[PDB]
């Protein structure tokens, strides 16, 4: 098989609307935000404008192929793949996707989708201009799939938090932590999972001694 | 049947442009706003910028399937389903849909579509900075289907007003009430139904 | 026939790009603006931001069906229908369509398309803060179809001008009048019709 | 033939991606801006916000039909037609197309596309508040078709009496320019808009 | 062959989702920004609003045709072509594409896509109002293709930095330089290439 064959097969047979549940177990989705920039902050309105890579990971066996004498990976338009219906609960704007909408697919069916996104959130901005900084909590989970269909988990807890964060922001990141939750909503009997990402950041210029 | 089969069947026989009217009974549509945030308020212009979940519920029997030894529910792109043509009469901006446009479909044909929406409205903002607060009235109904085709049912089950309302808003919700109306418009002989949602809120 | 059949038949044979002229006749289009709100006004720049229903009416016999034992009307996506290419000549922004893009089609081929639209216009704002008010003139007609192909006419429902107008606007409507014109443009030899809607309003 | 037939034929044999070249000659495109309004001007930033009709004209013989006892003209969605890939070089926003995207097609293959467009430009705004006014120069031409493929040629009437600005004069100039990317020359029309604040 | 035939053949066979890798070489992509305008600058927030032509070049042999007694080049909608998935890493707004989305394709398979783009970036604006000016660094590379699949190189080191730059901007360009990098990201074992374009500019008027 060559890349053309693999992509043909995927385009023809992937079922983008079909969640790749295996043996009635939930699709395990890993989610992780890599913060790139903090553009605007409003301590009056408690709103923040942020850029981050939404590193998203899951397995879809229907995409798999025999790679013994073939490419190990391909890039695939997400329009040709099932993607988790993740949403930020406290987002107050549509996700502005900054990057080409392609996912990386490995021959065993592992998928990595990691778009860079600019989005505004409603969260706690108080203390942003102090040493202690503010802690903006961002809640992400499947909008319509409950816990027997999608589970969400934070990816690896090890990584430079500012690895990709802009040195030119007026802000700096003090700490990023992630927490998993399972919540019942009044609309529905089922529990839905989410990841809460706590972004601890401050404005540059209040850790001064002199 | 597995999920792939069900979704295949729905996609193939989906008639998204066909209202699932049963024996010339109107399609009963339930509508409910769960307020998430109040972003901007202008007492001069009487305009508010709001985020809410638009919980929308109705039955479409053409979607139903035998779930004996099959999944009980699936998520479906609304592009594959008929959806009520609801509109907010006093909205002054296009609905900004914040969330993935999927509905939840139960095997008996019950549909739940509940997008998070940001939208601006023209309404009464006076008193927003008093302890009595302002009462912003939002009117939602079918744009083109009269009461013999769509009825809008304003009843809510188990929901507290601020249940999903952001603790970080400059505003707090005092009360949310819903009222059903049936209105005749000069263009047309038929009555069209709407739900009016009265949002009583104030600045913290 | 049921709704599914009717909508199927329409989708399969509508021909959205084909103006439904019968014999030697223009398609008669009725146009009428029902003002809902006046959001922003600038007396310096002579610009206004307005919300209105653009009530649009015409007949397309190719849509017609025998309604003997069948539904008398259906809602149809305008993407499946021929629609008049109307434009506001003095609009300075794209029409922001606020409502679901469906038209109402009667079994005899009569179509009613009435979206709510927000749009900015260049017009005379002088006097807006006086008792006499300002008179903003809005010009609407077919962009590409001359008078032998499309005729436009004011339809009046002599409803209240303020019938659907928001009580929460900072403005009030004093009067709305409509005038029909036939104009020749230097580009082309034929006359093109338009309706001029004169909105007389003032600041409260 | 009736309108339905003609539009059917055009839709079915529409090669919107195929430039209607005949005999190795360039498609002659006429362009002309009819200014409707000048909405915002910034003399500090040298930016103007303008509304104009972009009157665009060319011939496509593949659209032609025998109009013996048939309609002489039809309106056609531009999605069903080849359209010149014109762009304003000094535009700083996407063209906002205000009008229905239909072209008028005559039975001999002549096409007239004339949308009303709102767009912002970078140009010389200095002098706008003098009696001499400012002269904002707008440069339009095929983005990807050189002069052997597309030639461009020029062709207060419709200008709003309610604008804060008035037009003193409009002149058009044709140019042929070579760009460092490519060996061929690309043609453009430069429209000079002389206007002032009332 | 005439233009209609060529375009038909391309549309019918081009495979837009398939990277035209030849014999396990990466597709060599050249990228170069020709700056047209600098519209807004914010030295407090370190954000700039810029217009530039994103001159993008690569070879796709599957597009090739015999051009004996045929046209040597055609313009093709990019929707009918595979295009590199380039992105500016420090862009803070979606690319606003100002121009018709057509690429120029030569009969040997060489492609030139050069849209004019308006986009906002996060970069170093400090010094913009000095004689020395600011240097805004813009990082562009394949979002999902590593170095064995896409290599990126500056179209050239030899250029007039200001040939198409607007004389009506409030800013002037002092210098443009380009640097190639190969970076490993914590998500993945492979290296991804980028071009860093350093825009040295200042506000006019000393
Ligand atoms: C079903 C269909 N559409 C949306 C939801 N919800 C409530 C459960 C958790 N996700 C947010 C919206 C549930
Ligand atoms: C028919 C076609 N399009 C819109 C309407 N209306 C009048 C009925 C109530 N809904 C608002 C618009 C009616
Ligand atoms: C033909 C094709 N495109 C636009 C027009 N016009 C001129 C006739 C009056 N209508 C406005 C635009 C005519
Ligand atoms: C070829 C492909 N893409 C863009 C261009 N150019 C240079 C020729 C003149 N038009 C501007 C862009 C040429
Ligand atoms: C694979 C799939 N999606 C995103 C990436 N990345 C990391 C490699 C460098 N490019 C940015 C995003 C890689």
């Amino acid at each position: 098989l060559d890349r053309a064959d693999i992509l043909y097969n995927i385009r023809q047979t992937s079922r983008p609307d079909v969640i790749p549940t295996q043996r009635d177990r939930p699709v395990a989705v890993s989610v992780s935000l890599k913060f790139i920039n903090i553009l605007e902050v409003n301590e009056i309105t408690n709103e923040v404008d942020v850029v981050f890579w939404q590193q998203t990971t899951w397995s879809d066996r229907t995409l798999a192929w025999n790679s013994s004498h073939s490419p190990d990976q391909v890039s695939v338009p997400i329009s040709s793949l099932w993607v988790p219906d993740l949403a930020a609960y406290n987002a107050i704007s549509k996700p502005e996707v900054l990057t080409p909408q392609l996912a990386r697919v490995v021959s065993d069916g592992e998928v990595l989708y990691m778009p860079s996104i600019r989005q505004r959130f409603s969260c706690d901005v108080s203390g942003v201009d102090t040493e202690s900084g503010a802690t903006c909590r961002i809640k992400i989970g499947s909008w319509t799939h409950h816990s027997r269909e999608i589970s969400v988990d934070p990816t690896t807890e090890n990584s430079d938090d500012s690895e990709y964060f802009s040195q030119y922001s007026r802000f700096e990141i003090l700490d990023v932590t992630q927490k998993k939750n399972s919540v019942t909503y009044s609309c529905c009997p089922e529990a839905y999972e989410d990841v809460e990402v706590s972004l601890n950041f401050r404005k540059k210029g209040r850790s001064e001694i002199l």
